[PDB]
C-alpha cells in the first residue's frame, strides 16, 4: 500500500505506518521538470513525535503538520533534518513557526547557510566524525561518513528495526544516479558498509525518496553508484 509518485499531488502529504510508532511521511515536489516523492519519518516519543526531515518545502511541510494532527493527534515537538538540502530542511521556518525545536549538526547548519537554505535552530553534538552515534530520543542518529553529501546522516529506531537512510539510501527502482553534485561518490560505498556494519539487524530500510525495502537496499545503493562513477 505504500504511496507512489503518482498518488499524491504536489502539495499533499501522506503518512504510512511502517511499525508501531513508526511512520513515513510521503510527499512530492516539482524540480528539474519531474515530478519526485520525497520521505521522512515520524517516530513516536511518549506522549510526543519526533520527526525527521520536512516534506520538501513551506506548503508540503505545513500539510505535513496537518496530516499529523488529523492522523496521529500527537504533538511534533522536535524534528532533525539529515542533511543541508531543500528535501530536507526546506520547510524548517514552518515547523519553527509551529513550536518545533529544530536540529541539525553543525555541519548540515553550515552547509545550509552556505547554500542559502534555511538553518535548523539546535545544534547536534557527537556526530562530526564518521561512525559516530548518538540517541536522540527514540532513535539512533548515526554519521556513516560522506555520501550523497558530506553531512549525511542516517537514523535507525531501535524498538522498531527501522533504518532511514535518507537520500544516502535509494530505492530499488533507481538504476542511475542523481543530483550527485554534492556527493562524495568515491567515499559513499565505504559509507554504506559501515551503516552495514552498524545496523545489520535493521528489518525495514527507507530511502529517502520511494519505496521501502529491506537492507538489500543499502547493496542496490552501492552497486547504483559505484555504477555512476564508472560511467
Ligand atoms: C532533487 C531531489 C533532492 C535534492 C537533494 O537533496 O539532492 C534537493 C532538492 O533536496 N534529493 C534528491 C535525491 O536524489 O536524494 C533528488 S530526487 C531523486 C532524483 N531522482 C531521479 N530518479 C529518481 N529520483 C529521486
Ligand atoms: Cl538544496
Ligand atoms: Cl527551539
Ligand atoms: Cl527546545
Ligand atoms: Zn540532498
Ligand atoms: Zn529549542
Ligand atoms: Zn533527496
Amino acid at each position: 500500500e505504500y504511496p507512489t509518485v503518482s498518488e499524491i499531488p504536489v502539495g499533499e502529504v501522506r503518512l504510512y505506518q511502517i511499525a508501531d510508532g513508526v511512520w513515513s511521511h510521503i510527499a512530492t515536489q516539482s524540480f528539474d521538470g519531474a515530478v519526485y516523492p520525497s520521505n521522512g519519518l515520524i517516530v513516536r516519543d511518549g506522549d510526543e513525535l519526533l520527526l525527521i526531515d520536512t516534506a520538501w518545502g513551506a506548503k508540503n511541510t505545513a500539510a505535513l503538520l496537518a496530516e499529523i494532527e488529523k492522523q496521529i493527534g500527537l504533538p511534533v515537538t522536535r524534528a532533525v533534518s539529515t542533511h543541508f538540502h531543500d528535501d530536507r530542511v526546506g520547510g524548517v521556518d514552518v515547523l519553527r513557526a509551529a513550536g518545533v525545536a529544530t536540529y541539525a549538526s553543525p555541519s548540515t547548519r553550515r552547509l545550509a547557510e552556505v547554500e542559502g537554505n534555511e538553518i535548523p535552530t539546535h545544534s547536534l553534538e557527537g556526530l562530526s566524525s564518521s561512525g559516530d552515534a548518538v540517541r536522540f530520543g527514540p532513535v539512533e542518529l548515526f554519521y556513516p561518513g560522506a555520501a550523497h553529501s558530506t553531512d549525511n546522516l542516517v537514523v535507525y529506531v531501535p524498538s522498531a528495526s527501522v533504518l532511514y537512510g535518507g537520500c544516502a539510501i535509494y530505492e530499488l527502482s533507481r538504476t542511475s544516479a542523481g543530483n550527485v553534485a554534492d556527493a562524495d561518490l568515491a567515499e559513499w560505498p565505504t559509507s554504506i558498509e559501515r551503516i552495514q556494519q552498524h545496523y545489520p539487524e535493521a528489518q525495514f530500510v527507507i530511502p529517502g525518496h520511494g519505496l521501502p525495502g529491506g537492507l538489500d537496499l543499502l547493496k542496490h545503493t552501492t552497486n547504483v553508484v559505484k555504477a555512476h562513477t564508472n560511467r
